[PDB]
C-alpha cells in the first residue's frame, strides 16, 4: 500500500485534479498537490529533494498551478477518475527509488519519485525532475533511510516536541541569566562526563533551570561550550504529542541518536514511572549513549532516581539554590528594561532593590528572581493600572507603594514594611514591647539582645534564636513572643504551638516522618509553610527524650531536617520553651528574693531534667518574676486599648472612661497570683463587655458615649 | 564446573560484577574458556519488557535451546519472583547455562525460599577490589578516560586518586567513584580546557 | 577570638577584632567557673561582648572592619 502521507497528498492530488475537475489525472497535477504553500510544511518546495537536489522551486512554484489551470476543464465524476496510467504508473512507478535507495512501501518521495519523468516542465528550457538526480541524492539527505510504514508523520518528528533555544539565543529570544555561571559550568563539566553526562537541578522551581539550560546552550550559541559538545545544540521537550503516544516519543529518541549528538534534550520535572508507561528511553538513556540532563526537585529524585539507581547512575544532581538575594538584581538589572518597556514605564532602583529586598522576607514562597520580579510586574501593573487608567507621573517605580502597598497589596501594616531599617527593631523594642509588656526586663534585655544578636549574624548564619522561658501562667510569654514576632515578624502567628506535654514517645513520628498512615506534615509543614516563624514548646520536662533529642538540631543550626528527609530554616525563627519547674521557686520573688539566687535554685531543676549541652545550645534562659500590681495595672489600660482597638474604632466611635474604683477593684480582682491577670481579660470580658454591650442596644449609650461602672 | 556451573555472584552493585562478565565475555573470544564451556559464548538478558509481554522472555528459552547451549546467560541484579518464577523450566530442564548473580539481597529472598534452583547456583560474593585493581583498571583507563575526554594525566595522581578514594570512600565501590572521581577530574578540568580559560 | 572572627571577620562581615587581659580578667575571673570550667564564658560572651557590638553594630558610631577592645 502508498504511505499514508503519500496517500494524504495523492488523494489530495486526486482531490487536486478535483477542484478544478481535472479530465485526467496527468503528469505535471499533483506538482500542485505535493505543495499546499511553499513552506516546508510543503517539503517539496524547498526541503524537496529536488531545490536540494537539483531543481529548486522557489520561482518554479509558479508553473504548477498554471498547468492545472489551463488543463481543459472537466465535470466532477469523470474528475479523479482515471488513474490515466500515464499519471497510473506513478503508482507503481513510485516503487522503482524504493529499489535503488532501498525502501519498501510508496512514499511521498516515491510518488514523488515515479513523476521525475513528465511531471514537470520539460521543453528546450527543463524545470522538471531529474531521474536519479535529485532523489538517491537527497534522499539520503533526507532520511537516509526512508521506510517505516505508511503510517507515521512526515516523511523530522524532532521540531514537533524538540523547541531549541540555540534557535532562540542565535535568534537572541532568551534573556541572558546571571551568576548561574559556575553552575552552569559545573553542570556543562558534568555535561562532559561519559559516565554522567546529566546534571540535575534540585530545588524549588521557577529558579531559572531552563534558563540554566540557556545559558548552558547559550555557552553553546557562542561557543562558550568546549570542543566535544560544541557540534552538539539544544532540544527540549514539548509534552504536546497527545493514537498512543509514547511510541511517539520513542520516535525521536532514535531519530536523535540516529541525529548524532549534534544537539541535546532538555527534560525539567518530569521523569516518571507511568501509572497505568514503565521505562522508555530509561533503557534507551541506560543505552549508554545519548547524552542527556535531568532536573527535579527533592523527593521526586527520591522516587525515580533511587528506585533505579541506574537514574543515580545516570543522572548526577547538581542542585541549585535560590540565589543571594543581590543576584536578581542583576537580572531585575536585566528585566528592569524589559517590563517597563513592556508596560512602558521606568524603574527605580530604591524600589527595584527593595522588591527582593522585602519579597525575600514577607514573601512565604517563590523564588529570588522570581518571588522579586513577581512583585514587580504586578508592582509595574497598578502603576501603569494606573498611568494606563487614569489617577503617569509615576513612570519609574518608586519603593513605597510600588513595594509596600504592592507589598501590603499582599498583606497590611504597610508603614512597618515602609519603615524599619531592620536595626531600628533592635533599638527601641524594649520601650515598644516595654509599651506591651511591663518588667521581666531581662527578657526585655535578652530576648532582644539575642534576637538583636539573632541578627547582625554575630553567629552562625544558621543558628537558631533559642528561648526557655519561665514563669507563671497568665505571664504574658505567649504574649511576649506574640509581640516579639507581632513586634518583629508584624505578626503573631509565626508563633507554633506544640505542648511538649503533648506527646510522650513518638511525636517524632507526629512531627514528620518518611510517611507509610502519611501524614503531610506538622512542625514544618507549618514553618516549611511559615519560613518566618515561632515556636512554642511548653513544659518541656515533659519533652520527652524523644523530642528533646531531635531539639538538638532544632537547637542546632536553625535548620530542621523534615521526615520527607528535608532540611529546613529555622535561624529565620524563634523557639520558645516552658517549664513548671521552679514556679515553686518563684516563692522566692514572693519574697522578691535574688532571682538569680532562685535562678540557680531553678536552674539545677531544668539542668536536672536535660543536658547542658542541650542547654549550651540555648541563647539564654528567662523566667518571669512576678511583677508589680503597677506593673499588673499598668496593663489594664493596655489591656483595655486591645479592647478598645476595633470598637470605639472602626464600630462604636465609643469614648471611653474609666473609674480607678473598678480599675483598682479590677487592679484588685485582675490579677491573680497563680494565674496572673489571665483571668483579667476575661474578667474584664464580662462585667466591662457586658454592662457595655448590655447598654448598647439599651442606648443610653450612643455612639460616643463613655460609661464606666 | 558440571555440578553447579550458574554461579551466584553476590555483592553490592556498582562492583564490577559484570565486568567480571566481561573478561568472561572476552575469554570466550581470548578462548581461554573452557572445552566443556568452548562451544558457549555470550548472551545476557538485560530485562526490558515493555496480553502478557513477559512471555517473549520465555518464549526466548526455546531460541537459546535452539542453540544448545551454544551460549551462556546472565542476569545481573534481577532475581526475583518473575511470569511467576523467573528462568527455570528450561534450566528445570537440565539444560541451559546462565550466568547467575544478585546482591544478597535478592539472594535474601526468592533463592531463598527453594535453594534447589541454587543447586545450579554456587554463590560467590565479590569483595570492594584491592587498590592495584583500580589502579590497574585506572592504569589501562587512565588512558582511556583521558583519550575519552582527549585530554592526559599524571599517573601519580592516578594511583593517588585511589588512596584518599579508598581512605574517604564513604559509600561506593571505588574504581567506579575512582573512575567518577577521575572523569569528574578528567571531565571537569577537561570542560575547563575545552571553553577558553 | 577564633569563632568571633570565624563569622565577622570571616564568613560574614569581615570585622577585625582587638581584646585586652583587662577586659579578658573582666571576662576570664569571671569567665571560668570551677566545676563547669569557662563553659559558662562561652554562653558569657554571647551578649555583654557580643551585643555589646550588635548593639555598636547599628549604633555605628564606629563601623564595620574597624576593631575596639573594652
Ligand atoms: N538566571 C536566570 N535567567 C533568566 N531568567 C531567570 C533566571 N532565573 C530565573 N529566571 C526566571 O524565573 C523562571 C525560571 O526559569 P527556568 O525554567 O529557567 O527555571 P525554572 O525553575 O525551570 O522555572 P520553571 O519552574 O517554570 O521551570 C523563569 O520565569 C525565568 O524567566
Ligand atoms: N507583663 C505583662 N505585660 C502584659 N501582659 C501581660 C503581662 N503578664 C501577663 N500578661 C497577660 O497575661 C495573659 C496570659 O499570659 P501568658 O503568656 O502567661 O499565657 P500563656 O503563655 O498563653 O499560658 P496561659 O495563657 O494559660 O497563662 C495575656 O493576656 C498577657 O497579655
Ligand atoms: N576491572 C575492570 N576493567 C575494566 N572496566 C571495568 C572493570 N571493573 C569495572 N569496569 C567498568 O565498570 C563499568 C560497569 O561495571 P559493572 O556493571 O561491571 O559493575 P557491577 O558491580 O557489575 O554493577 P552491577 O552489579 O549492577 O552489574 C563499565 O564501564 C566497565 O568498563
Amino acid at each position: 500500500q502508498f504511505t499514508e502521507r503519500a496517500l494524504t497528498i495523492l488523494t489530495l492530488a486526486q482531490k487536486l485534479a478535483s477542484d478544478h475537475q481535472h479530465p485526467q489525472l496527468q503528469p505535471i497535477h499533483i506538482l500542485a498537490a505535493f505543495i499546499e504553500t511553499p513552506e516546508d510544511g510543503s517539503v517539496p518546495y524547498l526541503q524537496n529533494l529536488i531545490e536540494k537536489g537539483r531543481y529548486d522551486y522557489d520561482l518554479f512554484k509558479k508553473v504548477v498551478n498554471r498547468n492545472l489551470v489551463r488543463i481543459p476543464q472537466q465535470q466532477p465524476a469523470p474528475a479523479e477518475i482515471t488513474p490515466s496510467y500515464a499519471l497510473g504508473k506513478v503508482l507503481q512507478d513510485a516503487a522503482k527509488i524504493q529499489k535503488q535507495q532501498k525502501d519498501s512501501f510508496i512514499a511521498q518521495d516515491h510518488i514523488l519519485f515515479a513523476l521525475f519523468n513528465d511531471s514537470s516542465i520539460q521543453q528546450i528550457f527543463k524545470e522538471a525532475q531529474v531521474d536519479i538526480e535529485a532523489i538517491k541524492q537527497q534522499a539520503l539527505e533526507l532520511r537516509g533511510n526512508t521506510r517505516i510504514d505508511s503510517r507515521g508523520a512526515d516523511t523530522e518528528y524532532l521540531s514537533k516536541y524538540a523547541i531549541d533555544m540555540t534557535e532562540q539565543a542565535r535568534q537572541g529570544k532568551l534573556d541572558p541569566v546571571i551568576g548561574r555561571e559556575e553552575e552552569i559550568r559545573s553542570t556543562i563539566r558534568v555535561l562532559a562526563r561519559r559516565i554522567k553526562s546529566n546534571p540535575c537541578l534540585i530545588g524549588e522551581p521557577g529558579i531559572g533551570k531552563t534558563a540554566i539550560i540557556e545559558g548552558v546552550a547559550q555557552r553553546i550559541i557562542d561557543d562558550d561550550v568546549p570542543t566535544i559538545l560544541q557540534g552538539a545544540k539544544l532540544f527540549s521537550l514539548d509534552l504536546a504529542a497527545l493514537g498512543d503516544f509514547e511510541e511517539r516519543f520513542k520516535g525521536v529518541l532514535k531519530e536523535i541518536e540516529e541525529s548524532k549528538t549534534l544537539i541535546v534534550l532538555f527534560i525539567d520535572e518530569i521523569h516518571m514511572l507511568m501509572g497505568n508507561a514503565a521505562n522508555i528511553l530509561k533503557p534507551a538513556l541506560s543505552r549508554g549513549q545519548l547524552k542527556v540532563i535531568g532536573a527535579t526537585t527533592n523527593n521526586e529524585y527520591r522516587s525515580i532516581v533511587e528506585k533505579d539507581g541506574a537514574f543515580e547512575r545516570r543522572f548526577q544532581k547538581i542542585e541549585v539554590a535560590e540565589p543571594s538575594v543581590r543576584q536578581t538584581v542583576a537580572i531585575l538589572r536585566g528585566l528592569q528594561p524589559k517590563y517597563e518597556i513592556h508596560h512602558g514605564v521606568r524603574i527605580l532602583d530604591s524600589a527595584l532593590v527593595t522588591a527582593a529586598q522585602l519579597a525575600k522576607r514577607y514573601l512565604p514562597y517563590r523564588r529570588l528572581p522570581d518571588s522579586a520580579l513577581d512583585l514587580v510586574d504586578i508592582s509595574c501593573a497598578g502603576v501603569a493600572v494606573a498611568r494606563d487608567s487614569k489617577p503617569s507621573m509615576i513612570q519609574n517605580v518608586v519603593d513605597s507603594d510600588t513595594i509596600s502597598e504592592t507589598a501590603a497589596r499582599l498583606t497590611g501594616i504597610p508603614v512597618k514594611k515602609l519603615s524599619e531599617s531592620e536595626n531600628e527593631k533592635l533599638i527601641h523594642m524594649e520601650r515598644d514591647l516595654s509599651s506591651e509588656v511591663v518588667g521581666q526586663m531581662d527578657a526585655i534585655k535578652a530576648v532582644s539582645n539575642a534576637v538583636r544578636l539573632s541578627r547582625s549574624g554575630l553567629a552562625n548564619p544558621r543558628q537558631p534564636a533559642s528561648f526557655l522561658f519561665l514563669g507563671l501562667s497568665g505571664s504574658g510569654k505567649t504574649e511576649l513572643a506574640k509581640k516579639v514576632a507581632g513586634f518583629l515578624f508584624n505578626d503573631e502567628d509565626m508563633m507554633i504551638r506544640v505542648d511538649c506535654s503533648e506527646l510522650s514517645e513518638k511525636y517524632a513520628v507526629s512531627k514528620l516522618l518518611g510517611t507509610t498512615y502519611d501524614e503531610g506534615g506538622f512542625l514544618t509543614n507549618q514553618l516549611q509553610y511559615k519560613p518566618y516563624s515561632v515556636l512554642l514548646f511548653d513544659e518541656v520536662e515533659k519533652a520527652h527524650p524523644d523530642v528533646l533529642t531531635v531539639m538538638l538540631q532544632m537547637l542546632d543550626d536553625g535548620r530542621i531536617t523534615s521526615g520527607q528527609g528535608k532540611t529546613i530554616d529555622c535561624s529565620n525563627c524563634i523557639v520558645i520553651m516552658t517549664s513548671n519547674l521552679g514556679a515553686e521557686f518563684i516563692n522566692s520573688q514572693q519574697g522578691s528574693k535574688i532571682q538569680e539566687s532562685t535562678k540557680n535554685l531553678v536552674m539545677g531543676a531544668v539542668r536536672q531534667h536535660f543536658r547542658p549541652e542541650f542547654l549550651n545550645r540555648i541563647s539564654s534562659i528567662v523566667i518571669f518574676n512576678k511583677l508589680s500590681r503597677k506593673a499588673i495595672h499598668k496593663i489594664v489600660d493596655i489591656r483595655l486599648k486591645e479592647i478598645e482597638e476595633r470598637f470605639e474604632q472602626n464600630d462604636k466611635h465609643y469614648k471611653l472612661n474609666l473609674t480607678q474604683e473598678a480599675k483598682d477593684f479590677l487592679a484588685k480582682y485582675g490579677y491573680s497570683d497563680d494565674m496572673g491577670a489571665r483571668p483579667l481579660n476575661r474578667l474584664i470580658q464580662n462585667e466591662i463587655l457586658n454592662k457595655l454591650a448590655l447598654r448598647i442596644l439599651k442606648n443610653e449609650i450612643k455612639d460616643k458615649e463613655t460609661v464606666n461602672v
